C-alpha cells in the first residue's frame, strides 16, 4: 500500500486501550478518548503516540482534546485525514 502505520499492532483500538494499564493518576485525559484518537501509551510520563503517523503528544493541559491536539501537531497524519 501507499501509506503504512508506524505501529501496526496498535492498529487495533482495543490494543491501544490496553496500553493505558499504568497511565498516571495525574493524567486527566481518559484512555477511551486517547485510544479513539489513534493514540497509545508509550509508558513514559503522560506521553502517548499515534499508531499511524508516529507522532507523540505529552504534557497535556486542561481543556486539551485528543483529536484536536493530534490534528494540531500532526495535520498530515493519515488517521487524522481519514
Ligand atoms: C497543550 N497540549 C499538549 C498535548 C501539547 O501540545 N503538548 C506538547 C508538548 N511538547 C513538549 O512537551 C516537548 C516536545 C519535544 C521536546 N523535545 C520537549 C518538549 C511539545 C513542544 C513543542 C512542540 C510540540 C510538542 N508536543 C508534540 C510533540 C512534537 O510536536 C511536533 C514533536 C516531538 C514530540 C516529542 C515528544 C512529545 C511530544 C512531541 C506536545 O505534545
Ligand atoms: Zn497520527
Amino acid at each position: 500500500g501507499t501509506i503504512y502505520p508506524r505501529n501496526p499492532a496498535m492498529y487495533s483500538e482495543e490494543a491501544r486501550l490496553k496500553s493505558f494499564q499504568n497511565w498516571p493518576d495525574y493524567a486527566h485525559l481518559t484512555p477511551r478518548e486517547l485510544a479513539s484518537a489513534g493514540l497509545y501509551y508509550t509508558g513514559i510520563g503522560d506521553q502517548v503516540q499515534c499508531f499511524a503517523c508516529g507522532g507523540k503528544l505529552k504534557n497535556w493541559e486542561p481543556g486539551d482534546r485528543a483529536w484536536s491536539e493530534h490534528r494540531r501537531h500532526f495535520p498530515n497524519c493519515f488517521f487524522v485525514l481519514g
